[PDB]
């Protein structure tokens, strides 16, 4: 088989492995090999690649800054994090699965595609770093990477890249970030129709909601976030800063016992057509970055001169409010491939049945 469809938005010209004849890895070693080699490849995953326990376990130092109850996460003291950022927190002993620490390195020009509902990677994530570019990650699930431990593993990492398309992916039960960009330039990136499942037995907010969602911290980034289902999170969903232009369109934010957006200095967000259902705090205020939340039909017409269409309203149901009208963000899209936006009315229904792996 192969890639289905084309990237919308900023990463529209992504080709990945192109027309290379599809390879079907049979083991975790072959998967790692194909992902890191210097040849363009179209890698088809038709089975579960479980890295859990392949590197054994290690007992090390950590801290418990959010409580000692089983429902809470604890953190590994990676690169002195507990000493520098949580000095007053109790020091604890932690036994983690070693495979989650270092993600699999993904080189340039690759198309990683899952077949049906079988493409699953467990215990170790993926990282597109050091100048690797032109990568397509579609229809796969990356789950179970040291859920109880912060710094025990990130699912998808992008740092120093360009042209990355994450589509129809499902991330769940991860120790720290599901998706993390930066601090180097990531340029054109499109994350679409994916499911960020925040339900976990261990949470930094001790409430079954994941706190480390999507962190956009790149230094020259243009990210299109479209048609995703952000479910059951409590923070960093998404946390935007650095020098990132984020186009958040038609995503469903659902069941957040905490907050969604964290817009810091260098974060420019254009949010339209999203649906917020049962999200306590939509945006943490005060905002240090800039925001155009398509606040009303009249102000939305301002998008017309550069977009060629008006911006779409966001819908709120049993949620906090949001209102930003920084029109200076609209002009940053001039000449760029801008993803289409549908009214918020049918978004929730469709997103639930179409977002994620296997859909």
């Amino acid at each position: 088989a192969g890639v289905v469809g084309a990237a919308e938005g900023f990463a529209h010209g992504v080709t990945g492995g192109g027309s290379a004849s599809p390879v079907y890895p049979t083991t975790t070693d072959e998967l790692v090999s194909y992902l890191g080699d210097n040849e363009p490849r179209v890698i088809i995953l038709d089975q579960t690649f479980d890295f859990t326990g392949t590197e054994g376990t290690e007992t090390t130092t950590g801290c418990a800054p959010w409580g000692t109850a089983s429902q809470c996460q604890v953190a590994i003291n990676l690169h002195s994090w507990c000493d520098n950022y949580q000095a007053s927190a109790p020091k604890v002993s932690v036994t983690y699965d070693k495979a989650g620490i270092l993600p699999i390195t993904v080189n340039s020009n690759k198309s990683i595609v899952g077949q049906g509902t079988k493409g699953v990677i467990k215990g170790k994530g993926l990282r597109v770093v050091s100048g690797a570019k032109n990568v397509i990650i579609q229809n796969i699930a990356v789950t179970d990477i040291n859920p109880k431990y912060v710094w025990g593993g990130d699912a998808i990492t992008v740092d120093d890249s360009d042209l990355v398309w994450i589509d129809h992916v499902t991330t769940a039960r991860i120790g720290r970030q599901h998706i993390v960009l930066g601090t180097s330039a990531d340029n054109r990136v499109t994350i679409s129709y994916s499911l960020i499942d925040g339900r976990s037995d261990y949470s930094a907010t001790c409430n079954g909601h994941h706190y480390w969602g999507v962190y956009l911290d790149g230094s020259n980034d243009m990210v299109t976030l479209k048609g995703n289902y952000f479910y059951n999170l409590s923070g960093r969903m998404p946390k935007v800063q650095g020098n990132t232009l984020l186009h958040a369109v038609n995503n469903l934010f659902h069941n957040f016992d905490g907050h969604a957006f964290e817009i810091g200095t260098g974060g420019y967000v254009l949010a339209e057509g999203n649906v917020f259902q049962d999200v306590n705090v939509v945006v943490e205020t005060p905002i240090s970055g800039q925001l155009f939340s398509s606040p009303d039909a009249n102000t939305n017409q301002q998008c017309a001169s550069v977009f060629g269409r008006s911006c779409q309203l966001n819908a709120f149901g049993n949620s906090g409010s949001m209102s930003g009208s920084d029109t200076s963000i609209i002009s940053k899209f001039a000449g760029k491939t801008i993803a289409a936006a549908h009214p918020p009315g049918a978004i929730a229904q469709w997103t639930m049945k179409n977002a994620g792996q296997g859909k």
